[PDB]
């Protein structure tokens, strides 16, 4: 057994480009399963899981992803609500197993209503529209949650594409250091290393078809029929180049 | 067949009705207290001495703060036992417990319209005085010396008014927080702000006391005209708020 | 029943200036209780009590306020006096409860002859007299101590109550200072913050009589026969407003 | 007599044999890891699929890291699935265990020969990209571009050559190491390269693939010429490490 | 009745005695250790041997310190078993023990007569050698290189000659209390000298050998003349004091 | 019984110099007990122990002082090459009794041996030959490790001692910087502070005569026949001086 010949001849195998990216996507970084969720929301929630979803939506766009914490600071209406979907659906906080849902998994999973809701939610986001208007004139509302990465279609022409995504990363940059408060003191370079693999991993996923995410973007106004990002857009772009 | 992408699609098709959603939104915003429940367990645990005893309380938190079994530790021999007599029949407890208990805090806040009045009397033995204050801004509103203030604002009131109100009474909160805390030391005007203006808009928004009867107090107060246009003294205190540090 | 209603019927009650400030005083800082202190002096004393009275003063000034500490650096002698007067006066340190001696207490509830006794204890107090010179000519040893707030006549005219009260705070300034060293860096604003309270409590307590008190500030010298402070006074309050 | 004095100077007479002493010295040296039983780890453990496998985990290595308990926690169900299997038929462990466990980067570094040519094609989906390394050095080569590239170098190349080398794989361990690690955030090049060249020189130095064989590697890499002489990518890489920061 | 206001006024009333509160303050003042406790114990431990012993035990804390059995970690076999029979005999303690117990540094001070004289032939080895003091301020007196000298000072001396003879003193504490403790850094003169004065003026006021024999001693020592009034070197070494950081 | 005349009368008493000194020397630092090293060494390792030396030293040297810890990162060979030594010459870590053995007090008691050592193994110590000659010209090999100071004759002339030992702190000063991370930021006076204490213990230890350690000297060629220090040695004296 000459384990330096062993060594040689495993070497001397292809390098097999086809099979190697393969296993580099089936190995990918993936922050949440799509499919899933939406089997889960369906399973509990039986007739009832539309408009609960929608009320989800609402609550991790408004108050956040941990729904024992929110309960301690809310109406007494409000409360039972949330104690109910809590019950209903086995919610759960941050990271578990693919069989367990979160609020913030619920959004990402249905990323084309929540995108919509963010239009009439700016205003009680953690930055507001407001905010992000100062920074960028007119910035795209549907573009104000982690949740708008899989809306984006990865086949747009790469200029296109880039532009998207650098508007997109303009509010990433502010949301992530309202969110984790020991951000603010780091560079943006520092910031987007924390917020890009999640986004990468939503624009890259096998959930919802390239020509339906480019319908929601073409819909929600961000490109027009032939790709091109709206002027908002652009601007938002040009405004992370020289933020800091 | 069970096609998630399908059905993803499809959800996104449903209405997204601006009504509905900020409907829920107040639903499910943030809550610092329940007002009508401080009040139905003061009527239970108090009778026929529940409105005496709230007055108590209330100047009991202005003048004392939050923590009844603190407080006691340096008190008269007859202030503790007033102190500890009330602490037994309400259950009172400190910071921020469930809907079903009581605090001092509590009490003031759901009270907030005779508690802003007291404020008048009791400006010099505040954490922060109206003395102070007035060197910030001249002649600033002592009717705006406590967080139970905001639950006095008008949210219906024009954006400018209503923003100068808030500005006017956001000087106070400044000073009031970093007064309480010495842990808030070297913080920014931001930073300070970012500790009060969650239960401030909460109070201000809630559904307690109609905005109509919110207005009528701020009139009475001296606070706006009939118009619910601010007086000289909270444009002053706004203008203060501006320019603060 | 509607709660909303209770409410503003609540609001409309009188607002009774009387009634309220009663209450004010009823719930004010205390910092001890002159009377109990007495009471309980005598009790556990009995004729002895004057006497290990005038001991205990002369500990609090000049070794502190916790005598199972100041013990373990003493001579046998001294070990032997301190530790009979634990036992036979229960004493303890801090803030007990009223029912409970403390060293400092003692000094306080008889603060007439504490703070004559500062004129002897000068160089063994923790600020000396001679520092305090430093800062102000002929600076008042009857002002050296916390335990002296009792001594102040409240109802001197204001501008002569005010420069007693600075005086006294230049002195507490540096005595804070030195008791607790986290105080070293911290403006005199801050470190008034901390000393006010107390000083207060006893300026405007129950104990000893105005016209009592204001005696025992002309016999000290601090006032002449019309209440007007004397010039080493009013030398050590303009130190205070210029102190840092 | 037991006169240790005695003993002492006769000690301090006997040779001091410069051939011996070098032996015990590598015999002694610093060793990251054993690669010989990696490889019959890897045969006994795997079996007829112990090569698919190794490929597995050596992409696995180089694009999820060296914490596969960690990475499965955010994966598909079907690569969490292949991870999961890994781990029990591999034994696979993480960071640095004994002798007798297999790791991911274990393997990677144990088939060098094939994980330096992997590189050409995973350049992009790497921790620190081929992009950012022509930022810092134009066409910066990419077979260098993982700590298991020391195994591959020629320990036996002239001093020069040699250092050439190392300095071009250094620019890339100076980075890779800052990246993985938000904790070495502000050190300076010196104190990350005090990191890194512990287990690079132990590789470079190793008894496993002949001196001939790693430099026969070199050479089909295109980083060095059949005179053993650096080409013009390793060079520009060596300039940009010695003004690096 | 019990008129508590009555009672303490006329408290207040009662002699300030100057003689009996100065009285008290001696009783009640600081004391670091009890000299007359030390030579009891050392005589009952000892019988014959306490003089030999000693002097052992004040080499002993002069150059190795006050912690025994951490010297004896490093230390020959025949210095171990020296310190190993003191250590049972007198049963030493490290610190600040209780009245009850010896320790080496309590030995040097309650025989400090002894301990200063000893100092001359013992200069090189102390933590600070007189070599070290010699550039702060020449021919510094090595009677005063150690806390132990303190009870050698007359306090009835006159006021000026008393001072530089405590400054001079002071000039090696600020020396030997940065060396012996790397903990007190970046401390300020005056935050030193805060750690050694307490234990300085216990000894320098303390009943033990009257004031006439430690002038006898000071005179001896060669640190005043007939007249009380400091060498020189005294002189020299309380400007340096004066001036030193 | 008169404790301050027993205390005057201890004064009086003779200051012997000849016993004092003596004392000094008896109760002086000793880092380890060379002679017990060379017992247990010849003890553990019967007809072994002279080529098992060698072998620890060069661990000590390339190594340290850890055997349980090098032995994790060590070739199988190794690994078990330095188990065997462990388990035969019970080999411990740090400071235990002079009853037991560790690498560094090998290399210490055998310092003829180690310090000639150093000139092959140069290039594989914490500090290299290559570093120090960057401070001083041709820095001499044999002063390379602490073992070192067992090799200084303190009979030596003044001068001549004090160039030796500048010199051998030169790579102290680098050497200690290298295993205590913590001393990089302090000044050379402040490292000094800790190496010299067991430095100074081995110059003026009663193991191996004055003229056999200048023996020793001359033979490494630090000093010559006339025991002046050689260039290389003054170079480096120079070097320390001048160091920071
Ligand atoms: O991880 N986004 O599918
Ligand atoms: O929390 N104010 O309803
Ligand atoms: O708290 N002074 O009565
Ligand atoms: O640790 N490389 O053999
Ligand atoms: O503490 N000296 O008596
Ligand atoms: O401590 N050297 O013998
Ligand atoms: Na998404
Ligand atoms: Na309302
Ligand atoms: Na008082
Ligand atoms: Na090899
Ligand atoms: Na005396
Ligand atoms: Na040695």
């Amino acid at each position: 057994d000459n384990y330096q010949e062993l060594r040689v001849q495993f070497a001397a195998q292809a390098v097999d480009r086809n099979e190697i990216e393969q296993w580099v996507r089936e190995f990918a970084y993936q922050g949440f399963d799509a499919r899933r969720v939406i089997e889960l929301l369906k399973q509990y929630g039986g007739a009832d899981w539309e408009k609960d979803a929608k009320k989800m939506i609402v609550l991790a766009l408004t108050r956040g992803n941990k729904p024992r914490r929110m309960m301690m600071k809310m109406s007494k209406e409000g409360k039972a609500t949330v104690e109910a979907l809590i019950n209903k659906y086995k919610l759960k906080e941050g990271n578990p197993s693919r069989d367990e849902l979160t609020l913030s998994r619920v959004a990402a999973a249905l990323a084309g209503w929540t995108c919509q809701a963010l239009v009439v939610l700016s205003e009680w986001l953690p930055v507001t529209g407001t905010t992000m208007d100062g920074l960028s004139p007119a910035y795209p509302r549907h573009m104000m949650h982690p949740s708008f990465a899989g809306m984006v279609d990865p086949s747009l022409p790469g200029d296109y594409l880039r532009a998207i995504l650098d508007a997109h990363s303009l509010y990433l940059l502010q949301f992530s250091r309202v969110i984790n408060p020991n951000l603010r003191g780091r560079t943006k370079e520092e910031v987007a290393a924390t917020f890009t693999q999640p986004m990468n991993a939503a624009v890259n996923s096998n959930f919802i078809s390239h020509e339906k995410r480019r319908e929601f973007l073409k819909a929600f106004g961000l490109v027009d029929s032939n790709g091109k990002p709206s002027a908002a857009v652009m601007a938002a772009a040009q405004a992370y180049k020289t933020a800091a």
